[PDB]
């Protein structure tokens, strides 16, 4: 019931008790581990509200005070009456910070308490959403000195009036299927790119076209908006040794901003809660650039390096992979756009785990996601045992809006 | 209940029904996943069902389920258990058993090979000198002058827990490590404690960086005895780089034959506590883990110095660069000397094909992603993108505690 995790490189053992708080289910059982699977009413609401308010009041050292007992009654009265309730600003901010704190798949959590929360619960239209989003993008970008932020739209009510951002990230590049059977730009975004086109967006039909926002307010049909180019910080990708690297025509955007997740706080559901931080270099260099189903540039890069591509055992893929990732980091750094390398990020995460174990009694962590997609064992997280479990407040997946929406 | 796994690169979806046959426990529950935790005397009572289940699987494999030969064997095993408290496997059942323990090893990327395994029956062995003899023969057979052949040698099973056969070595061939008075380590730091035991037992240590350790062998619950493997049987590969001529001067080498000697093999409820098995190396085992773990030989800094990379910031990726060069060197050195090795691209691609084959013919393939994904360049191998289901089947290889922790010393 008290659980130990060991770091096999340093012999540091931590004791986890925080998992006993856990409420939601993992997908695993005593007979089967599902650790590598990507996706494994009034009566329901009051327990959820109570559990949340309890941890809130405990966090401000006011557990069992009249202020606590008063607020519990007030929300209870509100649920009895309205079948929902509203969070105080303080509770909203605490909830958002903790949803990040609880994100077991996130290596960047040493930062969790520095999150700027933008309360957009007063928003009513897609134009208003567009406005809040531009303000977030400009704030978070901060001319390259990136700052973590979340913008929180109105919570789910009856579920026929959902606020949604249809985009998967606020800033992403378009994807087009071509006569060749090949794909121009980002293949991950082909379907969304089709929705935008068929919604009215005239597409430049290039390799790096910033997608338009498709914003749904109050369950209405979503609407297109171009983010002002001056608010989209992009980085041309060059190499500090290889002159020809720039000739590849590669670029990426500075601001990673997830817009398709659902924030749950005290039972309340925020279906539009775009959040942003900054990149770890591997996300772009390894996954975005080198996944076979993404920009898949390994072949073209190895060619320019004149590597022996005859045999897998020359490790030509591995050599090209390193160079690409050197280039991503060198470029962002040269242009003063915040980025973290995988060595620095994983080192920070170990330190964060240690903080959380002593301060909180644990830290839910999903090893499969935390270990970087290159050079796994030369980062400290590889050698760190992790316990994965689900705490609330949380960010959760939710299905893509087009499958759900009633036009 | 059918369970689906998806490859996210290819969209290939597979359906698992084999997990239904799993009895043993994973470590996980509905509230916690322990997928990254390294380690998450039987009576007549528990023994007959374990035997029955195994023999049913065996007779099914040979298309003789429910036959007279099947039923007679069940009867014969039952009578033998009730009168002797244990039973002996037929040669055929032992072979089938050892192969299946490999087939079922969820952490093994090399399983496409599972059915090609040479099984040496050493159950007539009685002494440590006899064990040495068996192990020498296994090493010479497996090595095959560089053309490695997978093999397992199986010593007598556990009886009362007081007469165990054990190989004290964690691998048959491995380098000594020596903790120095100044706190530095000479040789392989992973093997310091075992090295210390060998010395105390009487081994004369050459005290170098790549000293092959002596075998420490326990027969029949007796105190273990030391033996030196004849050097002519220990194939080694000096490590050099195809382009970097200074690489040879790092003084590196490795042995060709990886041979795990400290696991326990369970077949039909029987426990074989000494069952050394060997295959061949995937290159990253040596180039990434043995050479570059901070806790092992730790050669990254010295390699990067000689490559004259920018070492002042991690964001130059000097470590990642040096890592790839070392791994090229390992593969080049093995291939040039014609010692079998497989690179992680080739080995992971083969595993995916094995896995798909297993889902189709067997209804599943238990796999532990944490272990199957290579320790470098993870997402440029197809296994990174493959969902896997991890569950425990028997026959199985299992961990057991190091023997110095449990052994009753006779003196
Ligand atoms: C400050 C800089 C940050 C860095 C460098 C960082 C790093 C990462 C990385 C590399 C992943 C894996 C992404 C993938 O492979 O798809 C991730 C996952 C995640 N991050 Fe962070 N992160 C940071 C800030 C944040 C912030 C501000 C939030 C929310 C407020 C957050 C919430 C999450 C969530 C919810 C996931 C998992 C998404 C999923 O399950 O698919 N991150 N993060
Ligand atoms: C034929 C060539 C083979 C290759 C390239 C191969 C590859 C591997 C690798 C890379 C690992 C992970 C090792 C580690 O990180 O510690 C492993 C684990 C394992 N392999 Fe294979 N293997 C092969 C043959 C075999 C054979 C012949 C057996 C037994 C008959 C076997 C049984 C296992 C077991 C039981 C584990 C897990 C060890 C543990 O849990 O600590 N392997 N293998
Ligand atoms: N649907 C697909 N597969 C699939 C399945 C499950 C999850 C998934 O992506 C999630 C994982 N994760 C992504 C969102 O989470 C992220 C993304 C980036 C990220 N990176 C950062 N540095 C930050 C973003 C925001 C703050 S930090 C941090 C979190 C989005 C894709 C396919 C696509 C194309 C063909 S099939
Ligand atoms: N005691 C430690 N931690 C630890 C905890 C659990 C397991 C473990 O190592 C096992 C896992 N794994 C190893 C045995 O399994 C193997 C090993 C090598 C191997 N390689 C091959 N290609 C083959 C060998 C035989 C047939 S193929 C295949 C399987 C031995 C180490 C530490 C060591 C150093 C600092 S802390
Ligand atoms: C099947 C497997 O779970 C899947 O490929 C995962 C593995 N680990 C990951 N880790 C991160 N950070 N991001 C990912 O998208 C994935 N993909
Ligand atoms: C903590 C973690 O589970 C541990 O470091 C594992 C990760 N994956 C591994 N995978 C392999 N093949 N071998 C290992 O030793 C490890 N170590
Ligand atoms: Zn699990």
């Amino acid at each position: 019931r008290f659980l130990k995790v060991k770091n096999w490189e340093t012999d540091v053992v931590l004791t986890d008790t925080l998992h006993l708080k856990s409420t939601l289910e993992t997908g695993c059982t005593e007979h089967i581990c599902m650790g590598s699977i990507m996706l494994p009413t009034k009566d329901q609401l009051f327990p959820l509200a109570k559990e949340f308010l309890d941890q809130y009041y405990s966090s401000i050292k006011r557990f069992g005070s009249k202020a606590h007992m008063d607020r519990l009654e007030e929300v209870n009265k509100e649920i009895e009456s309205t079948s929902t309730y509203q969070l105080k600003d303080t509770e909203l901010i605490y909830g958002a910070k903790h949803a990040w704190r609880n994100a077991s798949r996130c290596v960047g959590r040493i930062q969790w308490s520095k999150l700027q929360v933008f309360d957009a619960r007063d928003c009513t239209t897609a134009h208003g959403m567009f406005n809040y989003i531009c303000n977030h993008v400009k704030y978070a970008t901060n001319k390259g000195n990136l700052r973590s932020a979340i913008t929180i739209f109105p919570q789910r009510t009856d579920g026929k009036h959902d606020f949604r951002v249809w985009n998967s990230q606020l800033i992403r590049y378009a994807g087009y299927k071509q006569p060749d059977g090949s794909t121009l730009g980002d293949p991950a975004n082909v379907q969304f790119t089709e929705i935008c086109i068929q919604q009215g967006w005239k597409a430049p039909r290039g390799r790096f076209d910033v997608l338009p926002l498709l914003l749904q307010a109050n369950g209405n049909d979503p609407e297109l908006f171009q983010i002002p180019p001056e608010l989209v910080l992009e980085v041309p990708i060059r190499h500090p040794k290889f002159d020809w690297f720039k000739d590849l025509g590669l670029k990426w955007y500075g601001l990673p901003a997830v817009s398709n997740m659902l924030l749950e706080i005290g039972g309340l559901e925020f279906s539009a809660c775009p959040f942003s931080g900054w990149y770890m270099g591997t996300e772009i260099g390894v996954r975005d650039y080198c996944d076979n189903s993404r920009y898949n540039i390994l072949e073209e890069v190895a060619k320019k390096m004149d590597l022996d591509m005859r045999k897998t055992s020359s490790l030509w893929k591995d050599q090209a992979l390193v160079e690409i990732n050197i280039a991503v980091l060198y470029s962002f750094q040269s242009d003063k756009v915040t980025i973290v390398d995988h060595h620095s990020a994983t080192e920070s995460f170990i330190k964060h785990m240690e903080n959380e174990y002593r301060c909180r009694g644990g830290c839910p962590a999903d090893w499969v996601w935390i270990v970087p997609p290159m050079s796994g064992s030369i980062t400290p997280v590889f050698h760190q045992e992790m316990l994965n479990y689900r705490l609330t407040p949380s960010f959760e997946y939710q299905p893509d809006p087009w499958n759900t929406h009633v036009w």
